[PDB]
């Protein structure tokens, strides 16, 4: 018998020693395994893997509690699916555009690059551990474990359309927002008034308008009494918002937003493009870059600084003139 030492992981951290034989497969051994994304589950051990870190499944109670503690996640499918989109983003390139990390175009990533660009530009930190040692590894130009562990956690594979406003979330709901707040009121008609008060993640994300001066000065919509009912933000709390709408012609106005994204062509036969406002407006779409002093496009996702906002106008006043 005829033997190697490897170690196992699911972490890369915490290591596990592990004594190979040589004549069986790594999957009849330890079950599915990784080597950097690659899947050796039906190869048997080569004398240069010894010594060599293997990613296996969560399969025992150490292991378990490991990568729970690494990931927040207890998916039993969760390790494959970072290994096998690893195995993609690790032949990604990650060129630095107007000094922030992007990525060339591959696999219809261009939901992915807008993403990556926009979380350099807001505020945002990061709970599992796992996220927080990749995203710095990412700012660093090293993004591929960042972009696999996205793909993970949203349930996308490599190739697989996107959505920015999905993403985001996913990404926001592994974040430590639990110091946001927003509160909202409504004007139904002469009928009444309603305050609502939201926190972490949905106090930040807003769907139906991407102005959000529209959204301070109140945007129209139903209630019981009628069409006659007006929503606007009461206070707000947070170091950015992000507001979203179904993509339309929309003109991004240099110095009034951080950053934002747009989505040409027709639905799942379209692409996204990241538009940052800094000394003028560049637009990054992966690798590539253009500038421009204004910018008209179909916009799909707007992102604003933010602190502490309250309205200085009453209720009525903003539904009669918003
Ligand atoms: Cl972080
Ligand atoms: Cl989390
Ligand atoms: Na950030
Ligand atoms: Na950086
Ligand atoms: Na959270």
């Amino acid at each position: 018998v005829r033997t190697i030492k490897v170690f196992t992981t699911v972490d890369n951290i915490n290591l596990h020693t592990q004594v190979v034989d040589m004549s069986m497969t790594y999957g009849q051994q330890f079950g599915p395994t990784y080597l950097d994304g690659a899947d050796v589950t039906k190869i048997k051990p080569h004398n240069s893997h010894e010594g060599k870190t293997f990613y296996v499944l969560p399969n025992d109670d150490t292991l378990r509690v490991e990568a729970f503690e690494y990931y927040h996640t207890t998916d039993p499918s969760f390790l494959g699916r970072y290994m096998s989109a690893l195995n993609h983003t690790k032949k990604w390139k990650y060129p630095q555009v107007n000094g922030l990390t992007s990525i060339k175009w591959a696999d219809n990533n261009s939901y992915l690059a807008t993403a990556l660009l926009t979380l350099q530009q807001i505020e945002l930190k990061f709970n599992p551990p796992a996220l927080q040692d990749a995203y710095y590894r990412a700012r660093a130009g090293e993004a591929a474990n960042f972009c696999a562990l996205i793909l993970a956690y949203c349930n996308k594979t490599v190739g697989e359309l996107g959505d920015v406003r999905e993403t985001m979330s996913y990404l926001f709901q592994h974040a430590n927002l639990d110091s946001c707040k927003r509160v909202l009121n409504v004007v139904c008609d002469t009928c009444g008034q309603q305050q609502t008060t939201l926190k972490g993640v949905e106090a930040v994300m807003y769907m139906g308008t991407l102005s959000y001066e529209q959204f301070k000065k109140g945007v129209d919509i139903p209630c019981t009494c009628g069409r006659r009912a007006t929503k606007y933000l009461v206070q707000q709390e947070s170091p950015f918002v992000m507001m979203s709408a179904p993509p339309a012609q929309y003109e991004l106005k240099h110095g009034t937003f951080t950053c934002a994204s747009e989505y040409t062509g027709n639905y799942q036969s379209g692409h996204y493009k990241h538009i940052t406002s800094k000394e003028t407006l560049y637009c990054i779409d992966g690798a590539l870059l253009t500038k421009s002093s204004e910018y008209k496009g179909p916009i799909t996702d707007v992102f604003y600084k933010e602190n502490s906002y309250t309205t200085t106008i009453k209720p009525v006043t903003h539904h009669h003139h918003h």
